[PDB]
C-alpha cells in the first residue's frame, strides 16, 4: 500500500507518535517519506545479511525475525513480515521501542539525512489533525 501523507500522519498520531521521546509528528512523517516513500512494502536488502522492511524501513538485525540475519536479537518480538503489512500498527509499536534506546531517531539513515534539522512540521502541511 502506498499511503497518503495526512493519512498516514493521522494513524502515526492515533498511535501516540506526535512528540513521542522529544519527536514532533512531523519527524516520523518525513522519516516514512524519505525512507519509504510511504510504500508499506518497500524492502532493501544490505551487505551485512540484514534487511530493511516497510514504510518505516526497520532493520533486521536487532528488531524483527526474518530468520537469516547474522546476530539477531527480535527485540519486537515479531516475524519482519508484520512490518510489511498494509496498516501500520506492528511498525509503529516497534517504532515506538527502537526510538527508546540510544541514539532516538538516528537510527532511521533516511531521517538522519534528509530530515533532522528541516522544518519537519511541513510534513503535516493542510493536514487537520
Amino acid at each position: 500500500k502506498v499511503f497518503g501523507r495526512c493519512e498516514l500522519a493521522a494513524a502515526m498520531k492515533r498511535h501516540g507518535l506526535d512528540n513521542y521521546r522529544g519527536y514532533s509528528l512531523g519527524n516520523w512523517v518525513c522519516a516514512a517519506k524519505f525512507e519509504s516513500n510511504f510504500n508499506t512494502q518497500a524492502t532493501n536488502r544490505n551487505t551485512d545479511g540484514s534487511t530493511d522492511y516497510g514504510i518505516l524501513q526497520i532493520n533486521s538485525r536487532w528488531w524483527c525475525n526474518d530468520g537469516r540475519t547474522p546476530g539477531s536479537r527480535n527485540l519486537c518480538n515479531i516475524p519482519c513480515s508484520a512490518l510489511l503489512s498494509s496498516d501500520i500498527t506492528a511498525s509503529v509499536n516497534c517504532a515506538k521501542k527502537i526510538v527508546s534506546d540510544g541514539n532516538g531517531m538516528n537510527a532511521w539513515v533516511a531521517w538522519r539525512n534528509r530530515c533532522k534539522g528541516t522544518d519537519v512540521q511541513a510534513w503535516i502541511r493542510g493536514c487537520r489533525l
